[PDB]
This record gives structure tokens, sequence and C-alpha cells, in this order.
RNA sequence: ACGAGAACGCAGCACCAGCUGUCCAACCUGAAGAAGA
């Protein structure tokens, strides 16, 4: 109903425990751009699952 | 009828006394009980 989700809190933010996300746990979306982050989630996910 | 006869090279004696197989040294280094849609 809410679902506030501040932002740009001086980067006060972490995500601990269990159901983060997929994207908590990797580190590609931080490294690449929107379009190559996307294809290479979805490449190694498929692989997964 | 032997320069010969008889005659233990034998007796007692601790290879023993003192002395640390000791000194220094992290079983240590990194790792989300976690993710589809």
């Amino acid at each position: 109903f809410a679902l506030d989700q501040p932002s740009q809190n001086q980067g006060e933010i972490i995500y601990i425990g269990g159901g983060a996300g997929f994207v908590s746990k990797t580190l590609h979306y931080k490294s690449k751009n929107r379009d190559q982050a996307r294809n290479d989630s979805f490449d190694i996910l498929k692989q997964l699952f």
C-alpha cells in the first residue's frame, strides 16, 4: 500500500538478509550499463533457472 | 735315573661422580544460509 522506498539518503542503506533480491547478491549492474548488465543477468540466470 | 723335583702371576678394587632433550612460534587466511518471476 505505502511502498515509500526512500532514496538519496547519503548512502545510509544496506540490504542484509534473505529475500533481499538477486541484484543485491551480484555486482554487474554497477559495473556495466543498462543493456549490457541486463543481458548478462539474463544469460547467467537462464543457465541457473 | 732328563740342572732336575715340588710351585695357580695369584690376592682386595662398582667405569663411576655432576648435568632438564631444552629455547623461540596464534592452526592461521578469503567466504552474505542464499538466490527464479
